[PDB]
């Protein structure tokens, strides 16, 4: 079990532009295309991303390529940030994985934003963080996911993914 696997579970695969729980045009394994209602905008975003005209559809490999990127970014975004690094470096491997998630999902910014939790993580207050984590647009915007990750943070294992 790994991060790539984890996110697959949490985002699965789709080779056609679809919307997300929220409503955002996504594609591949969780690759947000754009916050615009415009499909023409996501169709736009897509192509651009891919390198060709796609009419809104791609290959398993294209999907899987973008996934590689997204993940990197996400970790790259984690390293380039004074707020996050300290955490990460504090974390066990399994927890470094849940954190990579959070960043994959919301982004460098949104998560640097969970000031207290990030604190509670570093202090190693698993439970506490847990409930802290529990109230925040997030969790009650994508709760089964939150609950996975919050669990991964909790127990520091893969029981919720298994």
């Amino acid at each position: 079990m790994n991060i790539f696997e984890m996110l697959r579970i949490d985002e699965g695969l789709r080779l056609k532009i679809y919307k997300d729980t929220e409503g955002y045009y996504t594609i591949g394994i969780g690759h947000l295309l754009t916050k615009s209602p415009s499909l023409n905008a996501a169709k736009s975003a897509l192509d651009k991303a891919i390198g060709r005209n796609t009419n809104g559809v791609i290959t398993k490999d294209e999907a899987e390529k973008l996934f590689n990127q997204d993940v990197d970014a996400a970790v790259r975004g984690i390293l380039r940030n004074a707020k996050l690094k300290p955490v990460y470096d504090s974390l066990d491997a399994v927890r470094r994985a849940a954190l990579i998630n959070m960043v994959f999902q919301m982004g460098e910014t949104g998560v640097a934003g969970f000031t207290n939790s990030l604190r509670m993580l570093q202090q190693k207050r698993w439970d506490e963080a847990a409930v802290n984590l529990a109230k925040s647009r997030w969790y009650n915007q994508t709760p089964n996911r939150a609950k996975r990750v919050i669990t991964t943070f909790r127990t520091g294992t893969w029981d919720a993914y298994k």
